């Protein structure tokens, strides 16, 4: 309708036909040199994450307020050290790990992010930063404190000659240049049910719901095995082919795709194909997420995987994505979470899927580009 907020930024109009590509306003070659100012008794503070105290401080500040779902039932519960992962790839910056605290307490109520992505948005590729994990703790919403932070980050990236960002919502912002779906895919539907993230059909039992979600104990596909160090060379190889035909990726240095895909147990997994003659051929990849169960007596907590590369040359998706589940469930996962994005739409269904309840949005700032359907969208956000 109206925003407030982002009718001032430069960002497309929601329901303005876009033809043009490039920045919506030019580059600036002075910038802000004080922070924004944040409602009194609040202050800036950059978070060390290396500081263990500090970095259980910000895991403390999401498991309580950051993203929930549609009924808030669930809340995102990512670990200390998955946080290290995601906020520390390569060329992290201290000033783009941005808190807010208390003055008096020191209490940490506010967050956001920016790490630095090169970006393939059509024939263009720029350097630019992905924003996430932003948070306002909820005793402190709706007073309008996210657009100081978001603000506050941007200005950080300009300083560092950055002018354009990534970013994805469940909510809509002006404009999505995507629009992704989330899918789920049950593994343990007894437990599933029980806490209410699913629901028995009307039309089947439990014991056939259970059959119906059954899967074997170990993979179908000749030759999978973790990735290891000595595959670095060619899944970087392999992604930056397959990459090509979507409209919006990341480009990813080897040293990024170590830090993205090399596993690291409860946080990152990736498994490969080596073939018969010692080649690897394809690679499938999810992260861990789990989320608490909001004021639950029994179960306290959802155990969740989520698919984020997967490149096939050799063996079809299908069977990647049958791999991904049986390795998921096997690991203890309740669940296996999917967007429809990149060639998704062709298992999902096939898959035993089920379509969850709400839309991720993908947006760039300060850039303006035709919408694309999810099928083109290639970049996957922790
Ligand atoms: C060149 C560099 C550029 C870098 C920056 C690029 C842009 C980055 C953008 C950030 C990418 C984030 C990527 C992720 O992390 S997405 C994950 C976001 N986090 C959560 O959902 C955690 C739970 N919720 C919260 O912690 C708070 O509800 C948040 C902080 C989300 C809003 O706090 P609060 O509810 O207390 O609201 P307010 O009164 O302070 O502010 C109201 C204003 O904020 C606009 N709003 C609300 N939600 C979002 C949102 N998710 N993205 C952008 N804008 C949002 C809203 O439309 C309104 O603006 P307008 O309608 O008046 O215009
Ligand atoms: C389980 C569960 N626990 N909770 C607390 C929820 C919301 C689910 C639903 C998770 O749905 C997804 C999926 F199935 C696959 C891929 C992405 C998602 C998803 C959806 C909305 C999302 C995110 C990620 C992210 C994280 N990041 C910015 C991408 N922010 N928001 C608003
Ligand atoms: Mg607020």
């Amino acid at each position: 309708r109206s925003y407030q907020f982002w009718d001032t930024q430069p960002v497309p109009k929601l329901g303005e036909v876009v033809n043009t590509h490039g920045p919506v306003e030019p580059d600036k070659d002075n910038i802000r040199q004080e922070p924004y100012t944040l409602p009194q008794g609040f202050t800036w503070d950059a978070l060390d994450l290396g500081d263990r105290g500090v970095l259980k401080e910000l895991y403390t500040l999401l498991n309580e307020n950051y993203v929930e779902d549609d009924d808030n039932m669930f809340r995102f519960d990512y670990s200390p050290e998955f946080l290290l992962w995601a906020l520390r790839p390569p060329g992290w910056l201290p000033q783009w790990h941005c808190g807010v605290r208390v003055v008096s307490s020191r209490k940490l109520v506010g967050f956001i992010s920016a790490i630095p992505a090169n970006i393939h948005i059509y024939d263009t590729e720029k350097k630019m930063v992905e924003i996430n994990f932003l948070c306002v703790h909820k005793k402190l919403r709706s007073k309008r404190v996210a657009p100081v932070l978001i603000r506050e980050i941007t200005r950080r990236v300009h300083l560092e000659g950055i002018f354009q960002a990534v970013y994805t919502a469940g909510v809509v912002l002006p404009k999505p240049v995507g629009t992704c779906r989330y899918w789920h895919r049950s593994l343990n539907p007894r437990k599933l049910i029980e806490v209410k993230f699913s629901h028995l059909s009307r039309n089947m039992t439990m014991q056939r719901t259970m059959k119906l979600y059954r899967l074997p104990e170990t993979p179908k596909t000749a030759g999978l095995r973790p990735m290891e160090t000595k595959d670095i060379p060619v899944v970087h190889q392999l992604l930056t082919r397959y990459l090509k035909q979507f409209h919006l990726t990341p480009v990813m240095s080897q040293e990024e795709v170590e830090h993205w895909f090399y596993p690291q147990e409860n946080i990152i997994d990736t498994f490969v194909v080596e073939n018969a003659n010692g080649e690897v051929t394809d690679f499938l990849s999810f992260y861990t997420l789990p989320s608490t169960i909001m004021n639950h007596p029994t179960h306290k907590s959802l155990k969740a995987a989520y698919s984020f590369y997967n490149v096939h040359t050799q063996t079809p998706l299908l069977d990647l994505m049958s791999d991904a589940l049986v390795l998921a469930k096997m690991k203890g996962f309740d669940v296996f979470n999917a967007l429809d994005l990149m060639e998704n739409k062709t298992f999902l269904e096939k898959l035993k899927f089920g379509i969850g309840d709400g839309n991720l949005q993908y947006y760039l700032y300060n850039w303006k580009c035709p919408s694309m359907g999810a099928e083109k969208v290639g970049l996957v956000l922790q």
